């Protein structure tokens, strides 16, 4: 019954076993992180709210009981079912809820809508939805486009739907019988894109147990630390970076909170005794510049600038630590002793031993020490394709299987921010067509959404009245679609006639570079 495996990348065998000999890779199942901690730290309170609060084996006998509801309903192991939810202390129950019925939840982020969820519901199969109430015109409107979604869960008034709280409380049962594969997908992620069609990222419960881990261990978190979750609990950053997770991995503390504002920030801090958070770089300032027991900020998401790192670190925390990570895999931290200008002037450096990073350039060779390139990587706890989006994964890795970031990077190879990198920015691919600056990418994103169109290349060729125009080279998937067709597609997504292609040319497939990016240089001594 599981399409699982179908939409899923597999790591290559001799990876895995080499992960697994280097102790990266336990083989225990994501929701036991939940259950060895229940063991060691019984009456440790595990996760806090504004109204609740639970130890971990108050917490642990929850999410027992949320799966024996959960599986009540029908749901099986395998099962993807789409997650959107608040910052609560609720939202541990229904994660070690979910997996413990064996389900694998897709973590959907508070700012998606109808578009990217009925998106996630089709390429994930998802059999269910769990909402709150701060949504049901949503679910309405999504099991109308996907019957699949046999089941809509509400955390409040369910109207028509069932009632999260009915479900998972008060719902007897025996907890379920599961033997998930541990190198198979625990959870989907979302990828945090463009526009573009948003992507499912499968992370696998031996990589995302040892993204956890190896993070708190970095971090150095203790049973002491508590940790606020200030972002939204369901991205990769708070949720595993360490994280809740990371966290739960040493019975230290969560904290849960809706309002990330200084003022009622400060509040939970102070009240909560508050050692560690996580923040994007905006937010970081600007609790800053309205101004202890913190020790930790992270800061990710986007590049803090150095300037505003000195300002976090003089009036918030001399703890910062510096984050550039993604939810695909790579993670680049700042360690914790590190010198000041480390930790004002650089983005980190890889989490494990075994990440590897390759900084190219646009031919695909590998940069000088200190150049600026692309970043590929391929590691432990970093996908090996996307979950079942195979033209995104021709696509998006090399052929050798490293993915490729889109993101500028350098790796300084000298000085005292040696072996560190810095962020400088996204790569670009800019056609100069009269007086726009139109992104070949974003306009293959867009073309892309087209079933017809396979592989896309937006390719810039000279022209008398232009100076660049655009032409679309595109492998088609069927019959082949007319370009007064493709312009029809871009005009309701919403592109202007200014960054529509002037010409259309079916190619059987694309040629590459020695890093599978599309080879245009060479499309455009053709055509």
């Amino acid at each position: 019954q599981s399409s699982l495996l179908a939409g899923f990348t597999p790591f290559p065998a001799e990876r895995a076993q080499a992960y697994r000999a280097a102790g990266y890779w336990r083989d225990q199942l994501l929701d036991s992180v939940l259950r060895t901690a229940a063991r060691t730290w019984p009456d440790h309170i595990a996760v806090i709210d504004a109204d609740h609060r639970h130890t971990y084996a108050e917490l642990d006998r929850l999410a027992d009981r949320a799966a024996a509801g959960i599986a009540g309903l029908g749901i099986r192991p395998g099962d993807r079912v789409l997650v959107q939810l608040p910052n609560t202390a609720e939202f541990a129950v229904a994660l070690f809820g979910l997996l413990r019925a064996g389900a694998v939840p897709v973590m959907c982020l508070p700012g998606h809508r109808l578009a990217e969820l009925t998106h996630f519901a089709e390429v994930s199969s998802a059999v269910a939805l769990v909402v709150a109430d701060t949504h049901r015109d949503l679910a309405r409107e999504l099991v109308r486009s996907h019957p699949d979604v046999r089941h809509v869960l509400v955390d409040g008034d369910a109207a028509e739907f069932l009632s999260w709280a009915e479900v998972t409380r008060a719902a007897p049962g025996p907890v379920p019988e599961i033997a998930p594969d541990p190198a198979a997908p625990a959870l989907l992620l979302v990828s945090g894109g463009t526009t573009g069609a948003p992507k499912l990222i499968p992370r696998t419960h031996q990589d995302y147990v040892y993204n956890a881990t190896a993070s708190a261990e970095l971090c150095r978190l203790t049973a002491d630390d508590v940790y606020l979750v200030a972002l939204p609990a369901a991205h990769n950053f708070p949720l595993a970076c360490p994280g809740l997770l990371g966290a739960m991995t040493v019975g230290a503390t969560t904290v849960f909170t809706t309002d990330p504002s200084p003022e009622a920030a400060f509040a939970a801090i102070d009240e909560h005794g508050v050692t560690a958070t996580a923040l994007v770089p905006a937010l970081a300032k600007l609790w800053a510049q309205a101004c202890k027991t913190l020790r930790l900020l992270q800061v990710g998401g986007a590049k803090l600038a150095a300037p505003d790192a000195a300002l976090v670190r003089g009036a918030l925390t001399p703890g910062l630590q510096q984050v550039f990570g993604m939810a695909e895999g790579l993670l680049n931290y700042t360690r914790i002793g590190d010198p000041p200008e480390v930790l004002e002037n650089t983005q980190g450096r890889p989490l494990s031993p075994d990440d590897e990073i390759r900084i190219v350039d646009e031919v695909g060779n590998e940069v000088p020490p200190g150049a600026e390139g692309e970043l590929l990587v391929r590691g432990p706890y970093t996908l090996n394709g996307y979950f079942n989006a195979e033209a995104a994964n021709e696509r998006s890795f090399s052929p050798d299987g490293f993915y490729r970031s889109g993101d500028r990077v350098r790796r300084f190879a000298d000085g005292p921010l040696a072996g560190y990198l810095e962020v400088t920015g996204r790569i670009k691919d800019v056609i100069v067509r009269g007086g726009e600056n139109v992104s070949a990418l974003d306009l293959e994103e867009h073309l892309l959404t087209h079933p017809s169109v396979w592989a896309a290349a937006a390719v810039a060729l000279p022209d008398e009245f232009l100076g660049e125009k655009i032409c679309a080279v595109v492998v088609f998937n069927g019959p082949p679609v007319s370009l007064a067709e493709l312009h029809a597609h871009l005009e309701q997504r919403g592109v202007a006639a200014h960054s529509r292609p002037d010409a259309l040319v079916p190619m059987p497939s694309l040629p590459t570079t020695a890093v599978g990016k599309i080879d245009k240089k060479a499309i455009v001594r053709q055509l």
